[PDB]
């Protein structure tokens, strides 16, 4: 490294390899994500330097592109752990209902930020969420799709999760809007409270087939314009609808009134991130600190 000595793999993300690293002139330790192929697009250079100027505290801070010997290599701030090893960590007794709340309040602000802004993440997962010992919790990635295009892989063929996939991705539909990020958000909220993947797809249609199950096949009624989208089949079995209250037990009315509005299969009717702010699910919010093993 050229500034940098590597600490150690932090990962193989879904855009190429991941290393902490520390910055050998300032000393700071770093997150470095070297990008995947054999081109590297200077449309998505512009894109992605953009982001650059995306600062907000529950966005993790982009803090430099490097293209240098024409290489791809990103630099952002580092947090020593994510929500997925967390969740895990607190599988036996469950995270907080009060934290589960902070940690979902910050992040509706770190979307609102994103989206008025136009930027979109699309790839919302608990291991792109970033957390530390100030109970504070992070978006990680944002913009990198959209710069990026396609998705595809990582680079050492892995298993691409689509868990929490918006239904009018998996139909087919062209055109992202802000309201993919607050189904993936919704998923994860529901994670966070059962302890256990809302959605655990293990292929496109089964993805699809389980949001189905649960939330009921949609049709015209409630998602006008859904029979017409692209890989939607009249073919689909019509599952009926459950009730949150047996989806997310033991979660109160407040908090299922708000998962329900960031469900909605019409990305038109689903809430947005500010809007969901306000609701009165999070009337008591507080910032409770975690306690994190590191
Ligand atoms: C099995 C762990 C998966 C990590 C994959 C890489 N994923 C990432 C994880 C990060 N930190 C959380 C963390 C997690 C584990 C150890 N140490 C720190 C960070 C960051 N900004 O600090 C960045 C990326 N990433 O995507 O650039």
């Amino acid at each position: 490294m050229e500034n940098f000595q590597k600490v150690e793999k932090i990962g193989e993300g879904t855009y190429g390899v991941v290393y902490k690293a520390r910055n050998k002139l300032t000393g700071e330790v770093v997150a470095l994500k070297k990008i995947r192929t054999e081109g590297v697009p200077s449309t998505a250079i512009r894109e992605i330097s953009l982001l650059k100027e995306l600062n907000h505290p529950n966005i993790v801070k982009l803090l430099d592109v490097i293209h240098t010997e024409n290489k791809l290599y990103l630099v952002f701030e580092f947090l020593h752990q994510d929500l997925k090893k967390f969740m895990d960590a607190s599988a036996l007794t469950g995270i907080p209902l009060p934290l589960i709340k902070s940690y979902l309040f910050q992040l509706l602000q770190g979307l609102a930020f994103c989206h008025s802004h136009r930027v979109l993440h699309r790839d919302l997962k608990p291991q792109n969420l970033l957390i530390n010992t100030e109970g504070a919790i992070k978006l990680a990635d944002f913009g990198l799709a959209r710069a990026f295009g396609v998705p595809v892989r990582t680079y050492t063929h892995e298993v691409v999760t689509l868990w929490y996939r918006a239904p009018e991705i998996l139909l087919g539909c062209k055109y992202y809007s802000t309201a993919v990020d607050i189904w993936s958000l919704g998923c994860i909220f529901a994670e966070m409270v059962t302890r256990r993947a809302l959605f655990p797809g293990d292929s496109e249609i089964d993805q699809l087939f389980r949001i189905f199950r649960t939330l009921g096949t949609p049709d015209e009624v409630v998602w006008p314009g859904v029979t017409s989208m692209p890989d939607y089949k009249p073919s689909f079995p019509k599952w009926a609808r459950q009730d949150f209250s047996k989806v997310v037990p033991p979660l109160d009315e407040d908090g299922r009134s708000l998962l329900s509005q960031m469900l909605h299969y019409d990305p038109n009717k689903r809430i947005s991130a500010k809007a969901a702010l306000a609701h009165p699910f999070f009337q008591d919010v507080t910032k409770p600190v975690p306690h994190l093993r590191l």
